[PDB]
């Protein structure tokens, strides 16, 4: 018989198993040193652990903020997605019901809430993402407040995981980058670098019928174990393939974002998820729309570079090229009525593409 991912026996085996330490891969960095400059220097290709929130500009409630408090500020009647970890199946229920389960003592099932986005609730004012996320975020920087399409609702997630909760290996939707702040308890991350072959293996694993019977880390050379403890914040870069195990009841906050340092990985991950045709919780809404606004921004940056003579950094020019490729792909004749639904008002794709292509040429000559 095969071991089912997320099962009690799986958890036991997983806890006993040895992994390479995240020591080699995850930088420990004080909040204040996590600047745009830092990110640009290192390129945000590896996860970053910030042991204390000081300097991050992260706003979160005190650790005396409990799940019962979440219930009050989010609202007991709110519908929430709940994962039954042992079955690896998902269902819906009112938050009050989950909270009832959470506080029970005879706790049979293993259930978690991992996609409660609360920007539309009273609890929203209690949490502000780290300053660096805001500085990097395409949505925060380039999506206009008067936009007719709604901003991707992925900025503030509340996660509630019971002891022995497990979330299986995945890449975040849109190849989005993520921050995770553990308010109470702890969460163990198992991190796999998105080397090209690893991504391919991941795609083939996600698409197999027996994938819930296969431990993906078995297929790769290095899967790093990183324990994130109370008060600590982990930043996960674009495309990283990761799973998590919860050793004790945990309450955490998280957010997802796109940025200019991983344009290529973002597109690669998006193409993988579009081939998989799976989706789920935390699907990145209006990913293409964010891309369109980025594209408009780039044209403006280019045009403004003539006035100042200062060229765009090569990663931005390379980013422009990749985005233009996508735009062409999304607007070709055979290309969906799915794609037009994500185009912002007043956009002229044929012209943007033509205009971007010209500006990329003008910059390359130099």
């Amino acid at each position: 018989k095969p071991v089912q991912n997320g099962s009690q026996l799986f958890i036991k085996e997983l806890r006993s198993r040895t992994f390479p330490s995240a020591e080699d891969v995850v930088a420990r960095v004080p909040g204040s040193q996590l600047t745009l400059g830092y990110m640009e220097e290192h390129g945000f290709t590896e996860p970053i652990l910030v042991p204390k929130k000081d300097g991050l500009g992260l706003a979160v409630p005190a650790p005396t903020f409990y799940v019962s408090d979440v219930e009050n500020y989010v609202g007991p009647e709110r519908s929430v997605d709940v994962t039954d970890v042992t079955k690896q199946k998902d269902c819906k229920m009112k938050l009050k019901e989950f909270v009832d389960y959470y506080y029970s003592t005879n706790r049979k099932r293993v259930l978690n809430v991992t996609n409660l986005e609360f920007s539309d609730t009273r609890m929203s004012s209690f949490v502000e993402p780290p300053d660096i996320v805001k500085k990097l975020s395409w949505v925060e920087n380039y999506w206009p407040d008067d936009a007719l399409l709604a901003k991707p609702k992925v900025t503030k997630y509340c996660l509630i995981c019971v002891k022995d909760s497990y979330t299986d290996f995945h890449i975040d939707s849109g190849g989005a980058s993520a921050w995770y702040h553990v308010l109470k308890g702890e969460k163990t991350f198992y991190l796999i670098r998105p080397a090209s072959a690893n991504i391919s293996l991941y795609e083939r694993w996600r698409s197999a019928s027996n994938h819930s019977e296969m431990f993906f880390a078995d297929q790769v050379d290095k899967c790093y174990k990183c324990i994130v403890k109370q008060g600590q914040t982990l930043f996960i870069p674009s495309g990283w393939i990761y799973a998590t195990l919860t050793p004790v009841d945990c309450l955490a906050f998280a957010g997802h974002f796109l940025h200019s340092l991983s344009v290529e990985m973002q597109m690669r991950a998006y193409e993988v998820e579009r081939r998989l045709k799976l989706g789920s919780l935390t699907q990145f809404p209006n990913f293409e729309t964010a891309c369109w606004y980025m594209g408009k921004h780039l044209l403006e940056a280019f045009k403004g570079s003539h006035k100042s003579g200062k060229q765009l950094p090569p990663h931005l020019v390379q980013g422009a090229k990749i985005l233009n490729g996508a735009f062409r792909s999304w607007t070709k004749k055979q290309a969906l009525a799915e794609h037009e639904d994500e185009l912002p008002e007043h956009f002229k794709p044929s012209q943007l593409i033509k205009d971007l292509a010209k500006e990329i040429r003008l910059s390359e000559n130099a």
